[PDB]
């Protein structure tokens, strides 16, 4: 079944059913997800009104771009043209500037496939806007099926040389509750390096370090509180996890990650180089999520993207696209029941 | 009352009735007005849901800018600066360019004050769209009140110099009817002189003409068809009325103009210099509103603003907007009933 009603500001909440009663909902105002409910949990953050969202943290669950992530200074070379693009982070641009694709109410249109439902978010980001050339045709598709696998598929088309590299923001905290700490969940991810930052500023070092039987290694699943807990530079330097970490093994095939807690796993699939996980981070914000004040490390993404500084590490990738060329990318969550025995205690 | 509803798109319809039983309905799409009728009849031109829009015509009762009107080449100047701005209509930059304001959904909030009911529609312009430097923040407050009067007002705020001189798009047409000509209403303008277009670029010609006892003298009530059959060559040039009109006197007070057909008139206040006055010269077009083909000539706009061609004459005023500086602006439309 799906469902629609207004959400505030002018946006709306579009809310399905699947046929195993799994729930999820998304809002236009950033193409993003809302909720995702499993018997009355909920397994990733979200708030209960758009007002919420413009006044607390406008990322979470969103779409981010037309850049995800940090670039130095706002600089890219775009065909052999330097680019200075908004900067609203210090002398950094973070995920495409200020007041940015996440903010505005997309329009979109919903596809009823039967054992799948799709939700097709449209928005154009005009030529100059916040630097980045165009203009450029976006959309984004968030979908789930029944079998409950979560999608979204993003494309592009721009009129100019640019530079394009969205992602999802969703957290997950499959406590369903933000206050209880993610530590306790377990944690496999299928990746043997990652992308150190240089300092504060959360710009990267320059350097792709392999942390093979590191407290960073999750290869094989290990509980996260080993990460939160760990003393390396990186971990203190940032104070959790907020890294790029870099796939050993590309397809969407393949399931690059899992994410559990009791009997309820998340896996993830992309068709992305790297995985930028952020434990949220905030310490003592304790930012309120349906009245429960968050805390740290109440929450991970897997922003599924071209790795960060490529600006400085071109071996990360090329987010360059060309006028005229279609860009194409696809995540998936999917949600599973009993795939493991994690029975832990904290 | 006030209603909302899904108009399509993810785009809401609010629709305001009033003591009067009159009703008023915008769109969040474009901050735009896209009906109001009395006793059933529509007053102006607007399509049933927010696609016809976009795949019809997009300016129709939108909220238009950043800057309204045609800048020649696209150029303005910025504190010195030379600006190329996106250009949709040739070499010029008509309407702030493709995929504009008029495009966008903005934000809102229904403010309930009794006799009055206010739609603030918002929506941020980021530094750089389209060539203009920013972010503007901007807002448009449609309001409608039990005495009838539709209330536009606008206000910004730009992070950097930059230009700003938006407009509503609404086409009156009393008689509720597209297929028909408003050649039979009555107009009444306090304006003495007008801007002559260059050629078929529509671009100002360079000067400032005095009307007065010409075809286009309205300071008088005067029926349309006296204009639409007027052998001008400015009239001539458009096939109708496209151009913008100086006003006499300044100020909100002050009635600048009048649409009769009728029982039912429609006044006009605004404490904007100019009214740009375009009468739906389509030829056979035949947009299609409310099942109805359009006809030349079946709709007239009050599209009140800082008269474009500024860039080229500096006398009709300017355009600037400050970094810091506080934009604001307001146009009023008032629907009269004879008994
Ligand atoms: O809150 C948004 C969040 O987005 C990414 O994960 C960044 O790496 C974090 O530093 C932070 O900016
Ligand atoms: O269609 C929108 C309309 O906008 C103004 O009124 C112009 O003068 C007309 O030429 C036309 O382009
Ligand atoms: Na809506």
């Amino acid at each position: 079944s799906i469902k629609i009603r207004d959400f505030g500001l002018g946006s709306d909440l579009i809310s399905l059913t699947n046929k195993a009663g799994v729930t999820i909902s998304f809002t236009n105002l950033g193409a993003r997800i809302v909720d995702w409910q499993k018997d009355g949990k909920h397994l990733i953050l979200g708030f209960d009104s758009a007002k919420e969202y413009l006044e607390k943290d406008a990322y979470p669950g969103a779409t981010v771009g037309p850049t995800a992530g940090r670039i130095k200074d706002g600089l890219v070379k775009i065909s052999g043209k330097d680019y200075i693009l908004n900067q609203n982070e210090g002398p950094q641009t973070l995920h495409g500037g200020e007041e940015s694709i996440h903010t505005k109410l997309w329009t979109y249109e919903v596809t009823d496939l039967g054992a799948e439902v799709q939700v097709k978010f449209s928005l154009v980001s005009n030529d100059g806007t916040n630097g980045y050339p165009g203009k450029i045709e976006m959309s984004v598709t968030h979908s789930f099926d029944d079998d409950n696998k979560w999608k979204i598929h993003y494309e592009a088309i721009s009129d100019k040389d640019t530079v394009f590299n969205p992602t999802g923001h969703v957290y997950f905290n499959l406590n369903g509750d933000a206050s209880e700490s993610v530590e306790n969940h377990g944690l496999r991810l299928a990746a043997s390096r990652f992308v150190p930052l240089k300092d504060q500023t959360e710009i990267v070092r320059g350097d792709i370090v392999d942390i093979k039987n590191t407290d960073l290694d999750f290869r094989q699943e290990k509980q996260l509180s080993n990460a939160f807990n760990s003393n390396m530079e990186q971990v203190q330097l940032v104070k959790g996890i907020n890294h790029p970490f870099l796939l050993d093994q590309l397809g969407l095939d393949k399931e690059q990650a899992r994410l559990t807690l009791d009997d309820t796993s998340i896996s993830v699939f992309t068709d992305q180089p790297s995985i930028v996980i952020f434990t949220a981070n905030f310490g003592d914000l304790g930012t309120l999520y349906h009245e429960k004040k968050q805390v740290h490390h109440g929450g991970i993404t897997f922003e599924c993207q071209v790795s960060p500084g490529s600006e400085q590490i071109p071996e990360l990738g090329d987010i360059s696209l060309k006028a005229g060329e279609k860009y194409q990318a696809t995540t998936i969550y999917s949600l599973h029941t009993k795939l493991e025995h994690h029975h832990h205690h904290h």
